[PDB]
């Protein structure tokens, strides 16, 4: 099974000039619990924002030229990529906008935050029919000391 994890902006914006320019420490935890010790699939921009391998998963990077870090793994296609996970309950795809796109036809489950918050970006999420899919997860808070906007964690499993 593959799925998607994301966090959306307003206007579905996920990055600006290979960044992510907000904090919200409480997205990142559900991130990590999300994804600790599954396999996360990524594209090369990504990669080079987060600037390291992500621990406890198995790191793999879509690239059409020869990786250079042996601490991941390098696949050159969609299938190579899948393949290199093995034979797992659950595959990450952690993005960014073009291997999103790529992935999103493949996937059964978005976990998805909305976080109130206007950003310029030149990244989206990729548009999803809703109809396709049915929210099974919702969970709401307001901003705090910590987490300077309001969010939603929400999931979503393919009908
Ligand atoms: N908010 C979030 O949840 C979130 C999550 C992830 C990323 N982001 C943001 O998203 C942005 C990066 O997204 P992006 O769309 O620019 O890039 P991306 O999807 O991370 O990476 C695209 C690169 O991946 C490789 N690639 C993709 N598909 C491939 C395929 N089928 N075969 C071989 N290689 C393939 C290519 O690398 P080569 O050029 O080397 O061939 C391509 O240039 C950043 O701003 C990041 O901060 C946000
Ligand atoms: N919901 C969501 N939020 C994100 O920030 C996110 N980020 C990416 C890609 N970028 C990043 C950037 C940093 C880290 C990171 O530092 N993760 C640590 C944080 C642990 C924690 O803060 O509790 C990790 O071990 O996962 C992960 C992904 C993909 N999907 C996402 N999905
Ligand atoms: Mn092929
Ligand atoms: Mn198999
Ligand atoms: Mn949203
Ligand atoms: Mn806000």
């Amino acid at each position: 099974m593959i799925s998607l994890i994301a966090a959306l902006a307003v206007d579905r914006v996920i990055g600006m000039e290979n960044a992510m320019p907000w904090n919200l420490p409480a997205d990142l935890a559900w991130f990590k619990r999300n994804t600790l010790n599954k396999p996360v699939i990524m594209g090369r921009h990504t990669w080079e924002s987060i600037g390291r391998p992500l621990p406890g998963r198995k790191n793999i990077i879509l690239s059409s030229q020869p990786g250079t870090d042996d601490r991941v793994t390098w696949v050159k296609s969609v299938d190579e990529a899948i393949a290199a996970c093995g034979d797992v309950p659950e595959i990450m795809v952690i993005g960014g906008g073009r291997v999103y796109e790529q992935f999103l036809p493949k996937a059964q489950k978005l976990y998805l935050t909305h976080i109130d918050a206007e950003v310029e970006g030149d990244t989206h999420f990729p548009d999803y029919e809703p109809d396709d899919w049915e929210s099974v997860f919702s969970e709401f808070h307001d901003a705090d000391a910590q987490n300077s906007h309001s969010y939603c964690f929400e999931i979503l499993e393919r009908r």
